[PDB]
């Protein structure tokens, strides 16, 4: 008799007394009594308000009201949206608003690339509102903690993978007998698990996977040669071969001749499915919203012909380009770098890594890692056992590390990143801007610090146990074959006992502002300011090893590549407190523990200044290094970055200068008229946290201005 | 002063006083018994032209009351406002949560070759799910919205709705070849076709079709000819330069015995480019059916030369083999060309091939068979002479579409495809008129119902099509540069008004064998009566769309609609509603546009000539279907007769089946529920 629940989830008594007023409120106008609505009344009062008013529209047909009804109620229910309407209308046009630009690697014109805004928009608030905690919640909304990939949290997706690629080409998923079928098998299994993951894939050994396939197509070579010509070529098939090099037929005969054709023609071979590699993983547009597979490659430790023969087609092929003398924008190289391997000019491959130079100084690729480093070492390490690769570190795309664990044997092979989310920390300073004593004001940022670190260690874990529950089969190439323990679980079982080989990751965002902003100076200026950085970096480092200990888990501090996240804190920062000098007058926060870009300074003070802080930082950590366009012609200077990064305890390294963009992609400061193609257009090619992105208008709205703000360091 | 907009939309004014209360509300609970001292100044300082809104309010009276160091007013201030929101929603929070679960429910399960279990298949759902809200509103009409709520018209495709796509297009695989977005060797060709249709279908949302194979593939196997006569000669010295332009009969492979001098190095440079071409042809099919994949068709059959010869056979001997460890490959689509004098006579030059394609459709069944010059499939400007040139004999596409006609241009099926098609339901418009006693009546009646609805299906199409006029030239970066005919001299930022034009629009129907079964008379089977009516009915949606197409200036094509999923949709409303009827809604699905009901027993030449005159009313789309038993692989005889009844009677496309794998879909577990129970009531034409 009594129960009423208005729309909400409100329990309210029946007041019988305003479904009187709302009939007549509805004919105050309709050109058409009271007795009808105290009959209607009387027989709506012989439940759920909603429905019933289905029923009071019949009441007033049956006698101008009923248009007068439903047309308010679906007018009043139309604007209490009228804020999704409006970026649903944004999207369709497509125009150059904050919503669309997030991401600098997709295409949202494309209609795959417009049908992901709507998915991200339309998930977003089920994950705010309905899986996280109420202490996460209040944290995340007044902008202290970020979640990184939010829209892909109820999917259970995984972040990143190394692939061990020797079950696929062995096994299959027939066996590979050429060098083109497993060219072509690396792009299938990297472009097969770009689907089951939001972050990039990584492959740690090139050479010492693709090398034992020179020697087939060798083989198969000398076969079909021997067939020509009836003779007997057995015995050269295990012929030791020290370079498989190639020179002009200008005079001989007899079987070197033979010997020598079949080496040209098996490295003619080997040139042309290298180079398809290289094409096949830069316009094959199928990994989501219409993107580029994200991969990595590795390769720089290898003696033998074989690897050494790879290694030089590929950096040919890398460095001829594709197009008419264009730079491929992926996959990402990197060059590994070890004394008595690479480095001395007595070592074996000194001859590619003076190379590997050259092609660095044009086309912004490899970069360059430091093995053994004082924590890149291993003591499984033989420089006599198949060279062996286990036992090495590798790295994914967006400087990332994952080479440590606590219940395992240390590698870096077949294991990845589950999730990270980063903190604010020059909010946490702003807020304790107004006292005197010094000291009080330093703890209390550390009692803040503390504070937040804990809710950030719950959130981690919490998302951990949600993804603990995925079941095997949605994640068939990557649970069967491609991770640590696969292999003994069925199709219909769970995966929480071989998901704990995986890192958790916790980073921070303006070093460089936030303990700095509350003292006089920053840290590429000011000698105190250094320690009270090393200080505030040691703290969050015991925490996150006290947290390892507590959870089980492995926790690591991470220096989060900001893209999108480069412009988010500083708007609502500078509505809320305002415009602070030096601190919130740039519209972008200076990257993790790096100086700020618009400050000048050389290599030496640089490195000095960036150097002990990749100790601490065990999850991931870069050096940039601008260089000017007049010399990107000398392949010296990369060779100063690079004994200068050898000198002191640094494992990442990366140089970038400017190039304007027929396609003639003149490397000059500045250009007006391209010098074949007639035309105006005249772009800028450059990277923004670690890959290379198009033309200046796929870019974020708020990290442009940094680029318009690097400084040179000449060398 | 006293105006303050809020999210009902109503305006009018404030009182102020009801701050105070909600104030009071919040601080009831905290334990914290606050006197008006701090809320008479919170007031007088946050009340200060109309400037302020409901929003505006909320957060300044959030931080005044933060700045109190009391947060927790403010922690359950805010803590109620969330609550009531999600009461507010949820309503479609089951579906949600059956997705996140993984069950094997109807939403799930829409699309066969879709994974719902994946990532990238959940982000889909959503984008559906949040999508076909969107469009009932703000977009369609009221006539329409209201036409569509009672289960008459059905929108394909109304997901990509806003995003303004269309459907399908057949590549000009030339243009692209010759002048890069070269090839020189037949694998560069076979990576740049596979690249090419997977780049152009993300700016569709259909099928893609290559519809000349040979004719661009041809040149380059002369070209790695070329190649390895060169290297041979680098190896043994001599001149061998008059060995290129050499008429070759064809390309066949046989062992090195009893051969010397300048004999043996031309047997062994056609033997290399057999192998490079087959494993060419391997890595293509290979490539096109693991790749996460592409609906896609390639058409072949009419060329004489030696490099088309070489590559038919090269494709069909791989796909007789299988790809992997002997599994039937389900992609791609593989239609073949039957051409009267070039390709069906014994006396013919291909006739070869065409044994070889009968002898692996018993096994490996995909390669169907395509009629031309089918008393309108003829061309006027088809000669056979100096380039037996392509553009100007059929194509198909798959699906059943086709698209041949058109009024404002040339007759041709290249670079060109349909924009958007809908579909008319026909039973149950019978089914409302199933009490009157007067035949005639109850044929006028439906006359009348089928022609109000029919004019309101054209008024929809041609809105989507004014609304999909306005799209701009960079919304589809490659589509619209190379591939759709006059669309090569449009800027980046102009519109495609002008070439949109060519395309074609579709009027599909379903189910005319339930829509007279016990509606009108008897069954479509056993009767003649049937016959006569259906043929009056779709004579009578022809002139109709002739004259839509008169007026509105468009092209209009009726259509048998494929079952995308409408085979277990309308089958339920109609059940809901109009209860159970024998022999019309009890197989909880309807049989497809013009055929005969698969429970119903017959020979093929009954289904022949009852199908028969049915294909030329159907311009846009048709097809036929046979079945077989078991023994139907060990024996290429009956596929021939199958084709040469087709011939004999007036058809334009075929196909047959032997009944785990089948008609293309893996095993039966990522089915649609309704068409299940198809499958186990399907019989066989032995
Ligand atoms: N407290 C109530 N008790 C009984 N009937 C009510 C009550 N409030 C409203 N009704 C009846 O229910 C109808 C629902 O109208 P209304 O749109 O206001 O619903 P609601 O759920 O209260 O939401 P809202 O006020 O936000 O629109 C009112 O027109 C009136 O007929
Ligand atoms: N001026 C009006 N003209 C027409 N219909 C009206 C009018 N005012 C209210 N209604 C009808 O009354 C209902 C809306 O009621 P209203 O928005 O006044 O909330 P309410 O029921 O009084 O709220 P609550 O119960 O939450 O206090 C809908 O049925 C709407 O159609
Ligand atoms: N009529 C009013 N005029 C001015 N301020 C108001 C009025 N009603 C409420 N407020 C205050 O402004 C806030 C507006 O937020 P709120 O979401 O409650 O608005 P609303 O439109 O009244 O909500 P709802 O329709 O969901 O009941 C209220 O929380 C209260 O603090
Ligand atoms: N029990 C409660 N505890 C805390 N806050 C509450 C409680 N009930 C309501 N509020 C707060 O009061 C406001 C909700 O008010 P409500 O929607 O009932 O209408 P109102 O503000 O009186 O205005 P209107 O005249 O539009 O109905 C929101 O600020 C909500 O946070
Ligand atoms: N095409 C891309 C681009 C980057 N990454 C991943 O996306 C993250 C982006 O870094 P970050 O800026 O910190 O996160 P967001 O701000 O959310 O970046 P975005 O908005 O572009 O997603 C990186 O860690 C990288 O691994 C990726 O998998 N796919
Ligand atoms: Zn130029």
């Amino acid at each position: 008799i009594q129960t009423v629940v208005k729309r909400d989830g409100r329990i309210v008594g029946f007041n019988e007394q305003k479904i009187m007023a709302a009939i007549r409120k509805a004919m105050l106008h309709t050109d058409k009594d009271t007795t009808l609505i105290e009959q209607i009344t009387d027989h709506i009062s012989y439940m759920s308000v909603e429905a019933i008013q289905d029923a009071i529209e019949m009441e007033l047909m049956k006698s101008d009201v009923a248009q007068k009804y439903i047309a308010y109620r679906n007018q009043r229910n139309i604007a209490r949206k009228a804020k999704t309407r409006d970026v649903f209308m944004s999207i369709v046009n497509a125009k150059n608003n904050d919503i669309t630009r997030e991401n600098a690697n997709m295409n949202a014109d494309t209609p795959a690339g417009m049908m992901m805004k709507f998915a991200s928009e339309t998930t977003k608030p089920f994950v705010d509102d309905y899986l996280l905690s109420e202490d996460v919640r209040d944290a995340v909304m007044h902008n202290y903690i970020h979640i990184h990939d939010k829209d892909y949290y109820p999917t259970k997706s995984l972040t990143c993978v190394q692939h061990p690629l020797d079950v696929i080409l062995n096994h299959g998923f027939r066996p590979a007998k050429r060098i083109e079928t497993a060219a072509v098998l690396a792009c299938i299994s990297l472009e097969t698990c770009q689907n089951e993951m939001h972050g990039g894939q990584a492959i740690p050994a090139f050479d010492f996977y693709l090398a034992p396939y020179v020697r087939m197509s060798y083989q198969e070579e000398v076969k079909n040669l021997e067939k020509l010509t009836g003779e007997d070529l057995s015995n050269l098939y295990d012929a030791p071969i020290d370079d498989y090099i190639e020179k002009p037929l200008d005079g001989l005969q007899g079987r070197e001749r033979l010997e020598q054709h079949a080496i040209n023609k098996t490295v003619n071979r080997v040139h042309q499915a290298m180079e398809a590699f290289i094409h096949n993983m830069n316009t094959i547009h199928s990994r989501g919203g219409n993107q580029v597979v994200f991969s990595s490659i590795n390769y720089g430790t290898d003696t033998s012909a074989e690897g050494r023969c790879i290694m030089r087609e590929i950096l040919q092929s890398t460095y001829q380009g594709v197009g008419n003398g264009e730079t491929a924008i992926f996959p990402i190289q990197i060059w590994k770098k070890k004394r008595g391997v690479n480095y001395l000019p007595e070592d074996r491959n000194y001859d590619l890594y003076k190379l590997a130079c050259k092609v660095t100084a044009r086309r912004f690729f490899p970069n360059f890692l430091n093995l053994d480093a004082t924590f890149n070492q291993n003591e499984k390490w033989r420089a006599d056992d198949p060279e062996r690769y286990k036992w090495e570190i590798a790295t994914m795309g967006c400087r990332t590390r994952v080479f440590e664990d606590r219940w395992g044997e240390k590698t870096s092979i077949a294991r990845g990143n589950l999730s990270f989310s980063t903190i604010n920390i020059v909010k946490l300073a702003i807020e304790c801007m107004g006292i005197e004593n010094e000291k009080q004001r330093i703890d209390m940022f550390f009692a803040k610090l503390d504070n937040i670190l804990d809710i950030t260690a719950k959130q981690l874990d919490e998302r951990f146990q949600f993804q603990k529950t995925a079941m095997a089969k949605q994640f068939p190439l990557l649970m069967k074959y491609l991770w640590v323990g696969a292999e003994n679980l069925k199709p219909e079982e769970t995966i929480e006992s071989v998901i704990n080989h995986g890192t958790l990751g916790i980073g921070f965002i303006g070093l460089a502002e936030c303990l700095v902003a509350l003292i006089g100076k920053h840290h590429g200026e000011s000698e105190k300011a250094q320690e009270l950085g090393l200080k505030i970096i040691t703290y969050m480092r015991d925490r996150a090893n006290e947290f390892s200990e507590q959870y089980h888990h492995n926790y690591s501090i991470l220096a989060t590549p900001a893209e999108g996240l480069s412009g988010k804190f500083t708007k609502k920062d500078r509505k809320q407190f305002g415009v602070i000098p030096g601190v919130t007058d740039r519209d972008y926060y200076t990257n993790s523990n790096h100086v700020p870009v618009y400050y000048k300074c050389t290599a030496l003070k640089k490195a000095q200044i960036e150097a002990p802080y990749h100790d601490l930082t065990r999850g991931g950590h870069i050096f940039y290094v601008e260089i000017d366009g007049d010399a990107t012609h000398n392949p010296s200077v990369i060779e100063s970055v690079v004994d200068m990064m050898d000198k002191y305890n640094m494992g990442y390294g990366s140089v970038n200068h400017n190039r304007n963009r027929c396609g003639y992609e003149n490397a000059d400061a500045h250009l007006e008229v391209c010098p074949k193609c007639g035309s105006h257009h005249i772009d800028k090619l450059q990277r923004i946290t670690g890959y290379l992105v198009g033309t200046t208008d796929r870019w974020n709205s708020g990290k442009l201005a940094e680029l318009h703000d690097r400084v040179t360091h000449i060398g």
